[PDB]
């Protein structure tokens, strides 16, 4: 769908494109 991969996205961030 793309809702998880779009608030997932935060907290996976602060290791890869923080």
């Amino acid at each position: 769908l793309g809702k998880y991969e779009q608030y997932i996205k935060w907290p996976w961030y602060v290791w890869l494109g923080f």
